[PDB]
């Protein structure tokens, strides 16, 4: 019955929040990370030039929460990846294999109907802390 | 090798179950909750009043499958919000606000094409058993 | 700070991955499985018959992961059944009950907009390497 | 940060009062760490009567009053010291201690000692790890 | 496949070196073991002076060099022993043992020996866990 | 609830075998707890002839057959405990216990006894923790 640690994982390095939730969630090990949308940090604002320029920034915010808590994209072990429109696919994939250059993590991707602030794609992760061997 | 704890969470106090899952499966220390629709436990009918009323009724169940495993909604660490219709976001954060009044989870919300029973929403979400600190 | 185990399970007999992920990653005792449609693990194609033989393939390529990490179905604690079509859900389920024929998952169920290939359905989940109790 | 694990400090009445900076037992996460036994009796403060055998017994009792306080039982104990006045009186020691254990039997240390606290003839002390356990061999 | 836990060799100049094949202590997963301490001066490689009170508190401060250079204090130890050359000393040794406790005590074992190393009059060792610790007790 | 742990009781024709209700070692989740070993010829069931320095060499291969029997080595033992006849022995048994260890070595505690089972003039024992472990210091 031992106490786990819980933090939450905030960096002004990654966007604000646009409803009640936390950029990620530390519990034990396990990281829970947030669906990122491709807002800049700065202004809150999705990125012009539309699914590259966005899936682009997204992981970029997935990179900062990560290192906030002390963790890269080689931490990751889940993604889900929500599209706009499923014919970005040969396109998101690009961009995403540019991060998670290593062992890959398990995945979910698949179009949705609409995501917040019309974006054309979001990403949620979960990490774990490591060391890992 | 040690054997880890898995239990079936099972509490009258939420719905029966209409298709093949448990309410909630704790393993370790980590809790899945299944989706929730907002349906009545008594009667296994969504609650009539639409997207609001539904997504009252959904985090009223989420905090009784909670209850059984001996949680409360400060132990969720990661939910996700699927929406009938995106325009339903502001009045579901709202409503979402009212139950995890700190420590808020990490989220992904997002429409979908078409929930069971026509549900206007459904959460699921995992938790972590405490003591937390 | 110990070091945790981190393995990606690779397996020819589910199929060859379509895009930058790997079938699972097993860390620490926790399996996350990617997304399975309904692929031939020997040709990569998706299944002919529609939903109900997609959601058979689907699963026995879940199956055949489990079996790669020295699982089986009874150590899956959470799934998500994405489906093209909310009108199959009674149909998957009957499916689905087939294979999780205990200590039935957690599990969320729900119709997305589309899937890669042009799927009718696809599963992904979550098991805890045994022992369990 | 790391977790916050569980420690608790054992402390029944069935078993003779630690007095002074100890405890009967400090449990931690899962192990439990006893401390020596003598022969004594919970309600005299001093050994029972009658020399080593009847102190093995009581010690013993002393210890297991302990272990269900943990909530455990003698199958719980991994290892164990039993401490002599006399070596030649092992075999008389372990005819006792045998019919505390059935199998699965705890790592041992055993030896005579210059003197133990009291005039003690037989001190036993015990490490034992909270259940459930599988016994795999 | 399982974790690799983490091990640490504890070597402070505030104890007296581990002179040999031993170290002062071993951490190894939230487990600390330390070596046996006598009431050796760490820069003169022998006992103090003044007998057996007077070697207790050194060995103490000894152990609490050790202790802090594993990132803990006292409140960690869970399992102390201390053996003496004469178990007429314990009284004394234990008035000096106590002031380095307050509450939540270890598990102690404790007895007269034949005779430890370099002629020591006590010798304290100790089993502690890395925090953080929630007494519940 | 709370996990179910491993226990495995470690029993190899290699090492002397256990005679009653004690065993070799008992390994606990990854904790290995091994029993005092003596000088004894696991195949005569006395000590060795020659005196201490074979009998310390007798008792580390006999903890060893224990350790690979466990899955482990030396590298593994965290504490070590050595029991003498004669405190003026230690430097003799040193150099054969040195031989077992390179580096990262365990903690240890080492002192003279009134008497040791079997007329021994050496007992040894151990804790380990099975690998992978990570040395960090």
């Amino acid at each position: 019955m031992s106490s786990l640690v819980r933090r939450i994982i905030s960096t002004a390095k990654a966007p604000a929040a646009i409803g009640p939730y936390s950029q990620a969630v530390l519990v034990d090990r396990t990281i829970y990370i947030s669906g990122q949308l491709g807002m800049d940090p700065a202004s809150g604002q999705l990125v012009p030039g539309g699914v590259v320029e966005e899936a682009k920034q997204a992981l970029t915010n997935i990179g900062e929460i990560l290192k906030a808590a002390g963790c890269d994209f080689t931490n990751v072990v889940k993604a889900t990846v929500l599209l706009a429109d499923i014919n970005d696919f040969s396109a998101v994939n690009d961009v995403y294999k540019q991060y998670f250059q290593s062992s890959f993590p398990a995945r979910a991707a698949y179009q949705v109907a609409a995501l917040p602030k019309g974006g054309r794609v979001e990403i949620a992760a979960i990490a774990v802390q490591g060391p890992l061997t």
